[PDB]
């Protein structure tokens, strides 16, 4: 009932208790652990919606005033009638927030109580969306000095009428198959990018090529949309002493914005709601740039690194994959475009759980996701025993609206 | 109940319908899943649908099952628990069992080699000196003047719960630690307890920074006794680099041969509580964590500063500089001197073929990601990229206390 977690590093342990609140399941059970897997009415509404207002009056010090007997009312009256309610912009900002604060998989949550909420709930159009949106790209970039936000569209109603944006991120890189059989751009955005091109985008057919977002009011058909330049940060990649790096032609983009997931709050789902905070180094350089089936480069740098790649054993891919990300960290650190690096992030992750244990009885932490894809063991997520489990509000997965959308 | 893992660099899908022979507990529920938690006397009663299970897999693997030997073996097993309490294996049975225990083995990358164990009988063992006696053996036969062979060797099981077989050292071959008034640590900090255990029964200590502890040994539930590997018997090698000619002069070395000798086997029911294994190093298991973890060797910080990075901010990712040149150092010693060894990019590429044989021959492969992972370079070795699903069977190897909180002395 009571869980104790380890630092095997420092001995610390910690207790957790936050966890008993727990209401969503894992896809565990006691015969088997599916930790590593990537993804596992009326009547529904009320009881969401009462645990949800409990613990927002709860966190405001007034649980068991009359404005929360009242507002648990006033919430329950508006569900009877319409079938649905609305959240005041206090309990939308703490609900975001607080999604943000329950992602058991982000290690950047020290953060989570600096989230620029744009409400944007009384959007009617995608050319609207698109207005949005590229506020939240400019706000959020702030020529360099990121700052995260999300921005919230209309809540599902019926879901005949979602909101939808069809990019899993605001901002990426085109990818296209040649009939030489070998990729151009980016592979993880192959179909998509055919979608685009599907729906008229004509393509500049390069390794680098930012693709139009594609954006879907109200259910409607979705419609595409280039993001001026002009708001769109991007960084080229040199390292601090490799000459040549430069000549391999790299470039990333300085912000990182979620926007296919789907925000649940007090019961209430919200299809697109878009975030943006910041990179952590190895997103870049270790995942988009080395996965073999993304930009996967490690065999060209290693060559003009001149390193003996016959042998596994010469650990040449790893080598490889230090100078790397040596150059992201080194380019955006150049550009004053902020990122952090891993053991900073880990560090202040640390700190974190350790701050949530103590104010609020634990955190939960994912820690196949939370230990980063390079150098584990020599940062301190690595030793941290963590809980895993699920609270509300909460950002969940959905499926890519194309294979659900009907034209 | 059929489950799906994929490999999401692959697409490669594999289905599990192995995990429904699992009957041991996670620690997970539907609530909460504990997958990164480092740890989530038998009466007769529990023993014989334990030990029937057992002997309905022994029979299935050699093709008897229903078998006349195979109903007369359970009916004899039968009588001899509820007339002694308790049973004796067979050696087929128990080679066949400390296979499994290996091949169930979630949290080893190396089970590609699981049928190639040999397998040491010292169920006839009765005292201190025959325990080190088998031990002595052992080390000997699985180092192989370099060329390492897996081994165990398996000691008289637990009775009555009084009279246990313990190896007291958590590997047959370790440094000692020794802390010093000033805070500081000499040698290995993971071995400062036992170094003190040692100590207190007798051991004079060289007091340097490589030492080899002696074997503490514990037969039939009696205290135990203090003996020296023979020096000629434990395989050594000292750490250089290929291009970087100062790394010989940090005066690094290390031990070939990995023996676990701290583990619980069960097989049948049957607890065999001295049972130490041995096999070869994955060089990152030397490399990161014995040499660079902050509470072990800890070498990161000079050899950095020999390399001349910029240390003034982890953003020069001076550490992840120092550990791969130390990662390449430790198996070009290795492969220098002809010892074995395997590095993390082959060691995983060969369980994911092992992982994939597995599903197909077997229907499953349970495996801890947590654990098989490697502790540098995770996402450019393939594991990182396969779903796993972690379910415990057995035969199995386990975790038990350590002696010195349980045992009761003599004198
Ligand atoms: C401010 C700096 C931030 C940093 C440095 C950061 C870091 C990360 C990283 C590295 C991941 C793993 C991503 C991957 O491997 O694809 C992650 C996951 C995630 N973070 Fe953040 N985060 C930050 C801000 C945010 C914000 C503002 C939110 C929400 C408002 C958020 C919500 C998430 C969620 C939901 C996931 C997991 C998504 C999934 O399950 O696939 N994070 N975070
Ligand atoms: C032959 C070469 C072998 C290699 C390269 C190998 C590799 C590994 C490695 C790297 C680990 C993780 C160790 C750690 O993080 O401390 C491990 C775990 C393990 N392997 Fe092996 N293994 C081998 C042979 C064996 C043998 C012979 C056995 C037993 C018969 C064995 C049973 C285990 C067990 C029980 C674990 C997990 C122990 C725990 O939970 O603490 N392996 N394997
Ligand atoms: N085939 C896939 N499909 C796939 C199917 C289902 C789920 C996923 C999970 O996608 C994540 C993989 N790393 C990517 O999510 C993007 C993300 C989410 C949150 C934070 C991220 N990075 C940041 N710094 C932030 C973004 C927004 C705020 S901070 C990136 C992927 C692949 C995944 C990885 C390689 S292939
Ligand atoms: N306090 C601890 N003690 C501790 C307490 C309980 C469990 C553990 C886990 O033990 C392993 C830690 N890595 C040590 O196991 C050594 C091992 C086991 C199996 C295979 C290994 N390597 C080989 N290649 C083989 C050895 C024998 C056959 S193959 C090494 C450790 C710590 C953990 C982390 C920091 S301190
Ligand atoms: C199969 C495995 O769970 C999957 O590859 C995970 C592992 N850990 C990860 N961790 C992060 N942070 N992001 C990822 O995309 C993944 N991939
Ligand atoms: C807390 C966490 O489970 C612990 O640090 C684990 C992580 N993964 C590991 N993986 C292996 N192979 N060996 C280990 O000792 C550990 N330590
Ligand atoms: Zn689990």
């Amino acid at each position: 009932r009571f869980l104790k977690v380890k630092n095997w590093e420092t001995d610390v342990v910690l207790t957790d208790t936050l966890h008993l609140k727990s209401t969503l399941e894992t896809g565990c059970t006691e015969h088997i652990c599916m930790g590593s897997i990537m993804l596992p009415t009326k009547d529904q509404l009320f009881p969401l919606a009462k645990e949800f207002l409990d613990q927002y009056y709860s966190s405001i010090k007034r649980f068991g005033s009359k404005a929360h007997m009242d507002r648990l009312e006033e919430v329950n009256k508006e569900i009877e009638s319409t079938s649905t309610y609305q959240l005041k912009d206090t309990e939308l900002i703490y609900g975001a927030k607080h999604a943000w604060r329950n992602a058991s998989r982000c290690v950047g949550r020290i953060q989570w109580s600096k989230l620029q909420v744009f409400d944007a709930r009384d959007c009617t159009t995608a050319h609207g969306m698109f207005n949005y949106i590229c506020n939240h790209v400019k706000y959020a970039t702030n020529k360099g000095n990121l700052r995260s936000a999300i921005t919230i569209f209309p809540q599902r109603t019926d879901g005949k009428h979602d909101f939808r944006v069809w990019n899993s991120q605001l901002i990426r890189y085109a990818g296209y198959k040649q009939p030489d059989g070998s990729t151009l751009g980016d592979p993880a955005n192959v179909q998509f990018t055919e979608i685009c091109i599907q729906q008229g985008w004509k393509a500049p057919r390069g390794r680098f090529d930012v693709l139009p977002l594609l954006l879907q009011a109200n259910g409607n058909d979705p419609e595409l949309f280039q993001i001026p330049p002009e708001l769109v940060l991007e960084v080229p990649i040199r390292h601090p002493k490799f000459d040549w790096f430069k000549d391999l032609g790299l470039k990333w983009y300085g912000l990182p914005a979620v926007s296919n997931m789907l925000l649940e709050i007090g019961g209430l789902e919200f299809s697109a709601c878009p975030f943006s905070g910041w990179y952590m180094g190895t997103e870049i350089g270790v995942r988009d740039y080395c996965d073999n089936s993304r930009y996967n480069i490690l065999e060209e740098v290693a060559k003009k690194m001149d390193l003996d790649m016959r042998k596994t054993s010469s650990l040449w891919k790893d080598q490889a994959l230090v100078e790397i990300n040596i150059a992201v960290l080194y380019s955006f650190q150049s550009d004053k475009v902020t990122i952090v690096d891993h053991h900073s992030a880990t560090e202040s992750f640390i700190k974190h759980m350790e701050n949530e244990y103590r104010c609020r009885g634990g955190c939960p932490a994912d820690w196949v996701w939370i230990v980063p894809p390079m150098s584990g063991s020599i940062t301190p997520v690595f030793h941290q025993e963590m809980l895993n489990y699920r609270l509300t509000p909460s950002f969940e997965y959905q499926p890519d609206p194309w294979n659900t959308h009907v034209w």
